[PDB]
């Protein structure tokens, strides 16, 4: 029952030009795929009449205009991402009652962290995931798009094992509540400078792609879990780093600690970090 007259019209209009009609989309609203505090995912289908099947993103409640507006904005954030490795928008469906439904394409396997922590990826197979996220970040960094939550649990993964990198926002699921403290922040992937000002630039996204980096090799192994949430700028500047996984090649730890260079300027970019994973993947047989 949301009233778009009190929503920005700019807002709108963008919404309007991605519309998905009520009676295009079938939601299985028996088939949910996740549930959290602020909003849920279903199975859907969207109909030539050649059945698409996709995930659709609800808010739990339509009663506050700032939730509505940041719920379609995450939406029309995505509009023009068009990269393999980014999560694309299928549309929004705007229905007389109830909540905008954010309809995405159905990624098979789920999210990236719940994949590797399932399934018998090699070392190159892991790298490769790595690699496919610096090629979705290379993307984002060039139009200027700061991420702000890189991380395995953000990232998804298609039938073809494509990895897509994405952001749940308000669908975050609830048993990722624990990563996020306080506004939420997800301090274990975030760069020094960001853990002090709060504020956020693409290289601070190449700090939290390191930590990525280290979920790869770890398998899904949570980031300093001896450390206290809200200790983690004390533990970093003791003069600590995440240590070296068992199977990461040595070239790879070395990415890793330039990822986190105490300084924002000297961190590499995604287009130095896509160039140097590619090198270190082409040394595994497959
Ligand atoms: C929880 O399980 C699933 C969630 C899915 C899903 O969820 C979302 C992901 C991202 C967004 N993002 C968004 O709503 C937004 C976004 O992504 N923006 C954004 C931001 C930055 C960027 F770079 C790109 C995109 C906020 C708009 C929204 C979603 F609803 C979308 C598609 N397929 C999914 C499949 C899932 O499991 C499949 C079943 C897996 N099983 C297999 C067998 O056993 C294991 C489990």
């Amino acid at each position: 029952h949301i009233d778009l007259s009190a929503l920005n019209p700019e807002l709108v209009q963008a919404v309007q030009h991605v519309v998905i009609g009520p009676s295009s989309l079938i939601v299985h609203f028996n088939e949910v795929i996740g549930r959290g505090h602020f909003g849920c995912v279903y199975h859907g289908t969207l109909l030539d009449g050649k059945k698409i099947h996709c995930a659709v993103k609800s808010l739990n409640r339509i009663t506050d205009i700032g939730e509505v507006s940041q719920f379609l904005t995450e939406g029309i954030i995505m509009k023009d991402f068009s990269h393999p490795n980014v999560l694309s928008l299928l549309g929004i469906c705007l229905r007389s009652e109830g909540s905008p439904l954010v309809v995405l394409p159905y990624m098979k396997h789920g999210d990236l962290r719940n994949f590797i922590r399932n399934h018998n990826p090699t070392v190159k197979d892991l790298i490769g995931f790595g690699l496919q996220v610096a090629k979705g970040m290379k993307y984002l960094a060039s139009k200027k798009f700061v991420h702000r939550d890189l991380a395995a649990r953000n990232c998804m993964l298609d039938e073809k094992f494509t990895v897509k990198v994405a952001d749940f926002g308000l669908a975050r699921v609830m048993y990722d509540k624990e990563y996020y403290s306080v506004a939420k922040l997800p301090v274990k992937w975030m760069a020094l400078e960001s853990l002090q000002t709060q504020k956020f630039t693409t290289k601070s996204d190449v700090w939290s792609f390191g930590v990525l980096l280290w979920e790869l090799m770890t398998r899904g192994a949570p980031p300093y879990p001896d450390v206290n949430t809200f200790d983690i700028t004390v533990y970093l500047l003791q003069g600590r780093r995440l240590l070296q996984p068992e199977y990461c090649p040595d070239p790879l730890y070395e990415v890793m600690l330039k990822c986190w260079h105490p300084k924002a300027e000297m961190r590499p970019s995604f287009s130095e970090l896509v160039s140097r994973i590619s090198a270190i993947f082409s040394t595994f047989i497959g």
